[PDB]
């Protein structure tokens, strides 16, 4: 076991290579062994690699990256989660019940068809084509405003009776 | 350390028990030292395991396993965060600001309750039960469509004149 | 390596250290090697802390925590994803499709200004300020509810015909 730095990442089809330093191994080291978690910082970011060697076959080494230790979120305590590599104030964390996703903008869809911003207290729900709600009732604030919501009228000039209006 | 592959995975009260091949040892492998993230692959998976050895009592060895080197997602620069194991195209990114949930289907709820679908561009938030906004104003493109919301009223036939709606 | 369970833990500006015991090695151990996976368990969490050594020498271990073996997801076949520390019924999994987030409770943005509350199937989208959609069409169950709808009316007491209602 050998920390290292890290300089480069070379992206092949079997995964990813590190490019560590700390003394100029591997333009192109092994890997990167993926437990589902990933990044890639630009060359010459100040973090730690540690290597991981098979046999003592220095021959081949697997590397473990650690995201840089001034970018880590303080977990408070019960809690956890995982973050963005360089920003310590984005995350999804579980707490006591909030599924908790940290950030002013989350996009949803193969292409971010879906986008919700959080600014100043707006939320904006934004879509280039068509939102549409699936359920039996639609409210706000306990009203019906689905697709058979009515508004009472009030009567005219005559002083004739309107009837509610029709949904829709 | 040591570099071994997968067959198949026990699971026990205590924890994931792999059952790593390379040499058939451990018809189950003591775990799989969980540090949040976790998965189960279908039975002789092409990925690694990666062995840590207790002392060197080879008796006791813990286990790292890697997602498969072929379906790791290749970052972009900057960013980072968490992938399906078998899919690299199913993600939560961290980038500069898209707390970016990359899948068509979106969903919550301790029984999957609410269903948000991103398919052609339409966007659907689906429920099997009622769905209420509870805010001050709710809005579309800017205009109140709440339970405060109002219609103004053309005349009648008679040409008599309409006041707007009452709320809904 | 070795395996140490745990007890406290010191949050510096470097990054995070344990205080391991088995062996009441380091009331300050150097790390937690974060790979964009972190949490903070009350101290004396029965959980297992594996240390890495720099060379062979002790002088300095890092730390790969794991969450605690009676708290791991039991994750299903072609499934992964992250989860609470503490809780193995809260997290984010990849599945075959759902981006699915399973809690009762989801809270974006810098302060949690838009929380997602999923309980006895009522879904509720809860702001302290205004919500805003920003689409073409805005609708429930194909019916138009946005800046756009309209209303049809009824003929009034005096047998007068209505048109429909304005937009909102």
């Amino acid at each position: 076991f050998e920390r290292h730095v890290f300089k480069g990442i070379e992206h092949t089809d079997t995964g990813a290579l590190v490019s560590v330093k700390g003394s100029g191994t591997q333009e192109e080291d092994v890997p990167v062994i993926n437990s589902g978690y990933g990044f890639t910082p630009a060359a010459d970011t100040e973090l730690e690699v540690f290597l991981h060697g098979d046999g003592s076959d220095a021959s081949n080494k697997f590397a473990t990256m650690t995201i840089p230790r001034n970018k880590q979120r303080k977990w408070p305590e019960g809690a956890g989660g995982v973050q963005h590599p360089f920003n310590a104030d984005k995350f999804v964390q579980f707490d006591d019940d909030s599924i908790w996703l940290k950030d002013g903008k989350f996009t949803l869809g193969n292409n971010q068809e879906l986008t919700i911003t959080v600014s100043n207290g707006l939320v904006t729900l934004s879509s280039n084509n068509e939102v549409d709600f699936r359920c039996p009732k639609l409210m706000h604030n306990g009203v019906n405003i689905g697709d058979s919501h009515v508004h009472p009228q009030k009567p005219d000039s005559g002083g004739d009776s309107e009837e509610d209006t029709d949904p829709p």
